[PDB]
This record gives C-alpha cells, structure tokens and sequence, in this order.
C-alpha cells in the first residue's frame, strides 16, 4: 500500500547553507570532504513551506567522466507538525539515484519503503518523489496537492516564500 | 504490537565527551559544527547499567527566541549482549523530540517506531521512550521495570554506577 | 522470509580511503577523530565485482584491553543496477559485531534485519552476513553463491578484479 509525496528541496542561500569541511587534497572534491547542510523544502505542488532537510554529505569520490560527485547522504525532511522522513544513501550530482526511507516519526511512524532524489538545478533545487508505506493514515490534503513537473524553472508560489499563513504549514520547520 | 521501552542517558564526563569540533561560521554554534558523542545508558527504572550510546550530532543551526541548538542526530543505543537500537533526528536543546527508530540487532531485529527524547538536565541527563514495533518477542523483564518518573533529581542505583553485579545487566555495553 | 547474502569488502588500495580526520588529542584513535572510506564490493562466492561500500566510520572510544577500536558506522553496500542496502552500528576492530539494517533501494526497497560484520584482515578484508527482511522477490542468483571460506587469504577471482565481463555485474558501482 504506497502513498506517493513529493517535495521540492530549495537552497535559498540564506540558512548558511552548504557548510564544506575540506580535507582530501585535491581542488575538487575527494574522500575526506564533508558538507552539513540544511535547504528549505516545499510541497509538491509548490503551494507551502513545509519545514527544511538537514544533515550531512560525506564525499565518496569525484566522477570525472560524469562530471560530479558521488555523495553518502544521511539526513531528515520536516514537515512542521506532522513530524519526519528520514534517509540514507547515494546522492549523485550527475544523476538521479534511489535512497532508503530509514524510518520516521508522527505521522510519519513506521515509514519505510524509497524516495526518487531528481536534481533539477546544480545545486539549489532538488525533487523528490517518496514512495511510502507503513503510514498509520492517509497523508493529510494539504501535503497531497498534484505536483508541479519537475523543471529548471520552477519557483514556490510567492505565499510560501513570504510566508504567509495561505502559503505554510503549521509549527512549519525552520 | 507496541513494546514500550525506557531509558535514562547519563553523561558522567568520564568518556571524553562530547568532543566538539567547532567550524562554523559563528561564535555561537552552527552548521558546520560536529559533535561526536558518548553518554552511559541505564536501564527506565535506573536500577542497572545496560550500556552506552554512540554517534554524531551535526549542528544544523542556532535558534536565538529559544536559547538553544537545533542538531541532527545518527546514533545507537547498546544493551550489552541484547543488541543495540539505531535512531535519526532532530535533538533540539531547548525541548522534547521524536527520532525515527532506524533498525536493531539482536533481540531488537526488526524494530521500527519513533522514540521520544526528553531532556532533564542540559546536557547531562536524558530521558528515552522508544514505541518499540516490530520485536520477535517480548522485551526482558530485566529491560522492563517501572520507569522512574523522568525529574532534573534522577540518579542511577548507586550499585549501577558503582558497576556492581545486582546493578549492572551481562557484558554491559563499555 | 529470511534471505541470507554474504559479501566480501576489500580495500584494493586505489580509492584514497580510508580517511582519518584526525582531532583526538591523543596519538591513538579516540572520540572526535572521523574516518570517511569506501571499499570495493565482491559477491561472497568471489566470482564478481558488485560495487562499493561508502559511508563514514566514527571513532567512539580506544579499547588499550582488546588492542583496537570501536567505531559508530553509517554506511551504504552498493550492488550496481539492483540498488544498494543501508546500515547503522558498531565496528569493533577486535570482534565480530551485527549492524542494523536501516532500509534498501531497487531489489532491496524496504529490506529490514541486521548483518553480520566479521574483520579478516584489519582494515583490507571483511565478511558480511545479512540476514535480510521484506524483499519484494528471491534474491539474484548471480548474489547467491556458496560463499569462499572467510579467511585473510582470500582474493576475487581474476575476472572480477579485471573488470572483464564475466566477473561484473551488470553497471557494478565504482
Ligand atoms: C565499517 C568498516 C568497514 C570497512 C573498514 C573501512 O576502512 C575503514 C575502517 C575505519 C578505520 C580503520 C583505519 C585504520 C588506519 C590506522 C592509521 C591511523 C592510526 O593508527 O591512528
């Protein structure tokens, strides 16, 4: 039984956000780096702020005939009160990859199952597309909306980004 | 179907932690910052020692209105010879969370659920709810005594800190 | 229900891990020191290259009594085009320990149990057992096979450290 929920992940560039912690001795990224980061994240249907991901990217090793970096990735996605997402596994700049829905809590207990990482803007705007089980309920309406496709050129609707009741959850995370 | 399991988590200084690695921006802390971590673990009614705990904070910001950290957190709970819990989320400095349980070995093969953090005492004493779902079997009665209320005023038995055998469950995690 | 897969890890030396981040005051490995790598992957029959191993280790504490280490370890085990499966636990450089299996992706979307880890050769050879969970179908033959007795001798088969067709999986992770 899969619920399908997708969000958008935004850099606004404004949280600090990435944090590189540089140690392998090379110019470009190498085993050794690792990047804390936090991004906003959005609906599907681009319509509210949700809350943030955070957590860290360790750097496995550069691709250069793919021209990227091959990322560990363990993090969390927050939605405000409803609870959380979280996930490990590969983050890829070149290409879309799987990870594992490690589990989550409120509404989000008992998750399982993985979400579809789509990198739509190197590095500020991210897509993703969990493919949930093990929820309790249905998700609730707002956070269901049919999403926006994804494309380079999208923007969340201007009443999430100026935070406006209309435009958040509630409790959204920050 | 839901096995509630307590635990308090007592940092007695004498583990070398936390080691803070501080490269954030900021005076205060903030991303970039990493802690590293290991605290005791004691059994809900405080009567034996069962292990430790284990892993990494990753500081995701300051939060000024609450006077206090917002850290991601990946890490384990050991129970000696029983196996060990792994967990993922938010740890907030300034008020209660939910983890998501990530998995377990040994008699906690299976587990998923959310956990309830409390804090106590900053940064010394924490309080653990784990909705433990998924278990082959019931929990060990040594595991399962009558929680202590959670209160700033908590101590472990003396026999527990002491190491004693009645205050100590086998090869208690060290 | 439960599906048993065995693989060898094996630092060939050519992936520049792993690597120490030193900040423990001490000569030796302590808390605050991290240790991102990535290892090449075997099927544990040697007969195939099926991808890496890609995470970070955290150092919890020295054991001077066992002359070793314990580690906190996140962690991924990639298997090409099938997807990979994701882990959290101990690493202890002096025994065999059991990690939690924290979820999957691909053929391993929502995999659950706990694995084996047992250390041939400190840090180049290893041996895993995961006694997997929640598989949507069998396992791959080509996974499957009896496995080469675990010793500090072991070795890929030629095809497989070549590269050559016949001892890859299909888009094996590198
Ligand atoms: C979960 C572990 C899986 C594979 C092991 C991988 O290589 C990583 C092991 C982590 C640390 C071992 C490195 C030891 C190097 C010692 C040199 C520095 C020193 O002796 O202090």
């Amino acid at each position: 039984k899969v619920q399908e929920l997708s969000v958008y992940e935004i850099n606004e560039l404004d949280r600090h956000s990435p944090k590189i912690l540089k140690n392998a001795f090379s110019l470009m990224f190498g085993l050794g780096d690792l990047v804390p980061f936090t991004n906003k994240l959005y609906t599907g249907d681009l319509k509210k702020r949700v809350g943030i991901t955070a957590g860290l990217c360790v750097v496995i090793e550069h691709v250069p005939e793919k021209k990227g970096e091959r990322f560990e990735a363990t993090y969390s996605f927050y939605f405000g009160d409803y609870g959380h997402l979280s996930v490990q596994g590969p983050y890829l700049t070149y290409e879309d990859s799987f990870l594992a829905i490690t589990g989550g809590a409120g509404i989000f207990e008992g998750a399982y199952g993985q979400v579809k990482l789509q990198q739509l803007v190197y590095p500020t705007k991210l897509f993703y597309t969990f493919y949930l089980k093990g929820l309790a309920n249905d998700l609730p309406l707002e956070l269901t909306g049919t999403p926006v496709p994804p494309s380079k050129d999208i923007e969340p609707a201007p009443e999430a980004k100026a935070l406006e009741p209309s435009g958040v959850i509630s409790n959204y995370t920050n």
